[PDB]
């Protein structure tokens, strides 16, 4: 369910999580993870090199379904490729040595649903609420103008609306 | 059996092969992989930022144990770390988002076996010859002169005479 270099997403906050789950009972939604707590470890380099270049390179533990990922973002907001891993801070040494160390932590409960080739994401951060994102994976560039008004349709028919559409990356909303 | 941030290790021509794999089973080896293809690229920034740091990246694919490893070499003797990966084009594109690219690839058969502690690989590069190195793994920096003198003693009982010793890397072999 996660092939490809390019994750097309439209991010809402969501004003009523009893709707949402009605949407999702409603439309047959298959649960891929439920209520995990995923660790972000963002890293860069001294300079913030990446950051400059408008890319987040991440390692996310999450509990309890153990998943373990590698995650290169950008450059933009499209652009994203996964990795699974073993063993997180062999990962992490191997970065420091090429001068990549922790810049700060981002944490999040976390569902992720599946409906056909959409993805619902449904996250609760402490400060900042509850967020769904809709997302499709792409491989190709040249197919990226369908899938995110197609994000846009299925957002349309699920009850995201536009006034609730979030913009920002996590990083951004919490000031990293 | 690969635990460590250091890799003490010592690379020799092999004259006899027959002496040698003869060692191998009077000593009990036991083979990790046999005969396997070994095609391993080079990564680096365009300005050779690694090079400089006396490091070097690796994506490894070995047929048919079907092993994908990442390997940090460096900075300096004696650093080495590696990770198992699912898939090496992924994170091939991965590094290179982040700047790194192929450089050069190195293709060699090897085998690999176990001696105790001791890690036996036997090599072959076509335009180059027979080669066996001689390695221990070890998260210790205080033991690393002791354990490269036991691998020395260890190979000249497999026919492995100090003078048959080469401090040049497969990469500074052919050109690199
Ligand atoms: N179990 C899994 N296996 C493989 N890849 C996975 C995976 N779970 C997620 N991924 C991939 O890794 C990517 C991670 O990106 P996201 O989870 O969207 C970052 P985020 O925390 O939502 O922050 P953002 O809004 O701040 O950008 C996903 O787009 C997906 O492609
Ligand atoms: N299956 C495995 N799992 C984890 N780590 C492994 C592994 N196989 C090998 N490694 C580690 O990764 C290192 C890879 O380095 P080498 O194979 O020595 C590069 P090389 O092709 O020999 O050229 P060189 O002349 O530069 O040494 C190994 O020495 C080993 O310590
Ligand atoms: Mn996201
Ligand atoms: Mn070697």
């Amino acid at each position: 369910h996660f092939v490809g270099k390019y994750e097309v997403e439209l991010k809402f906050r969501v004003m009523d999580l009893t709707t949402l789950h009605e949407q999702l009972v409603a439309q047959k939604a298959t649960a891929f993870t439920l209520n995990n707590h995923e660790k972000d470890i963002y890293l860069d380099a001294n300079g913030q090199d990446l950051a400059k270049q408008q890319i987040s390179m991440v390692l996310r533990e999450m509990n309890p379904s153990g998943i373990r990922l590698w995650i290169v973002k950008g450059p933009g907001a499209e652009r994203c490729e996964a990795s699974n891993i073993e063993d997180v801070s062999k990962v992490q040494s191997m970065l420091a040595t090429l001068g990549y160390h922790p810049a700060f932590t981002i944490e999040k409960q976390r569902s992720i649903y599946f409906v056909g080739k959409f993805h619902i994401t449904v996250d609760h951060l402490t400060g900042l609420g509850d967020f769904a994102e809709i997302a499709i994976m792409t491989d190709d560039a040249t197919e990226l103008d369908k899938l995110k008004a197609e994000c846009r349709d299925f957002a349309n028919t699920f009850g995201l609306q536009v006034d609730q559409q979030e913009p920002r990356s996590y990083r951004q909303l919490l000031g990293f």
